């Protein structure tokens, strides 16, 4: 006898497919199916309540294979199905090949239950086929999250950046949704993420749809908590109906840094996770969790220590600390002059700057100006590297582990000329 292979690309590791055997016959060069009977994978008893095999073929001949025919008749076969015409495969990533397939018509679904509790995986798309010799992609996808932040130094949004005390710090979630998210006849959508310990969230959080290079806020449509991290849901995403399987979903919100925040390598982070619906067969319910996706924030201190000539401490001084835009400096922090010889710029970032000391201790001459440039290196994979800080008339001592920046600042007394 002849036998056939499906190939379905497209395929990810930890499935079972199942091809249920629904029409047999033979196949021709122009993949024309005659002498069509019921296979074994249709129920005996639910056949009569489908007809003449030959006939309900005849019916469907000449049909897109996403036309609502034959999506019904695949729904309704879902729930007629038998073990007898049944082939089960493991999957493989990429490709799956099942071969020495009797001739005829399959029915291909995931084996029931098999992706429960399963991250980042989907039921495929019931799927009709005959098995000739061809690759068909799976109709099968996830939507996918990627959590981001807004580059220090640029518009862009990227995994890992820094940031000052002074700064807003923008957050940005993009989801995408599966390719056959128009099979879903309801999709649960919900966004969760972790939030950042050492930041306070500013609680503007918006949601928009964007497609076709345009963004409209559909945020009213969200359900947005605080009670198991920050939430934001709704529970079927069909009633937004300009949402399709080319939509992204984008949820935006800024926060700010603590001065508490953690200091150096370790950095600020945060995680999201959409939960999904992952069945679009039968009106299913169940969901699925994507992967985390992890964005960080890191910050330095920069601490001055005021000694004079005799490595005494000495109080009384007060600095200004100003940051370059362009040609021009501007004030980002200013310490008043008190009873402290330290002085700590708690959340300070990658720039340029210069140090003032705006009030200087009685019996000294005042500091010259200090510019200085504090530099962060961010790898690949959104890990600090490395941290500079540098200046043409001072010498800074740094940890980039801890996030130390140390400037001794040494008071000198003026002259006596008698
Ligand atoms: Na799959």
């Amino acid at each position: 006898t002849t036998t056939y292979t499906i190939q379905l690309t497209g395929t990810s590791s930890g499935h079972v497919y199942e091809l249920y055997h629904i029409f047999s016959g033979d196949l021709d060069a122009n993949n024309v199916l005659t002498n069509i009977e019921w296979g074994a994978g249709v129920a005996i008893g639910d056949r009569a309540k489908f007809g003449d095999a030959s006939e309900k073929a005849a019916s469907l001949s000449g049909k897109q294979n996403d036309s609502s025919e034959v999506k019904a008749f695949a729904q309704e076969l879902s729930n007629s199905l038998s073990a007898a015409g049944r082939t089960r495969v493991r999957s493989e990533q990429g490709t799956t090949t099942i071969s020495g397939l009797k001739p005829g018509y399959y029915l291909i679904k995931d084996s029931n239950g098999s992706l429960d509790n399963v991250k980042g995986q989907a039921y495929t798309s019931i799927m009709l086929q005959v098995a000739k010799d061809t690759t068909i992609a799976i109709k099968s996808d996830v939507p996918t999250l990627t959590k981001q932040v807004k580059a220090s130094n640029s518009e862009n949004y990227i995994s890992a950046t820094d940031y000052a005390i002074w700064d807003t710090v923008p957050f940005q979630i993009t989801v995408t949704l599966p390719s056959n998210y128009g099979d879903f006849s309801k999709y649960h959508f919900s966004v969760k993420d972790s939030m950042t310990s050492g930041m306070i969230n500013n609680g503007d959080i918006q949601v928009y749809l964007q497609q076709g290079g345009s963004e409209v806020a559909i945020t009213d449509s969200f359900s947005i908590t605080t009670n198991n991290g920050l939430t934001v849901s709704i529970a079927d995403l069909k009633t937004l109906p300009n949402v399709n399987e080319n939509s992204k979903i984008v949820i935006r919100y800024t926060a700010r840094l603590k001065d508490s925040a953690t200091l150096g390598t370790t950095g600020n982070s945060n995680t999201a996770s959409l939960t999904y619906s992952n069945n679009p067969n039968n009106n299913a319910s169940t969901t699925a969790q994507t992967l985390d996706s992890r964005a960080t924030v890191y910050t330095y201190r920069l601490r001055l220590t005021k000694v004079n000539e005799r490595q005494e401490r000495v109080a009384g001084a007060g600095f200004t600390l100003y940051k370059k835009i362009n040609n021009q400096y501007s004030e980002v922090r200013k310490i008043e002059a008190s009873s402290s010889s330290t002085f700590d710029f708690y959340g300070i970032k990658a720039g340029d700057y210069k140090l003032v000391e705006s009030t200087t201790p009685a019996g000294y001459n005042t500091m010259k100006d200090i510019e200085f440039t504090i530099t962060s290196t961010i790898d690949s994979t959104g890990a600090l590297t490395d941290m500079t800080s540098t200046s043409a008339t001072a010498t800074f001592e740094t940890d980039v582990n801890r996030g130390y920046i140390n400037l001794k600042v040494v008071n000198k007394q003026g002259a006596l000329l008698p």
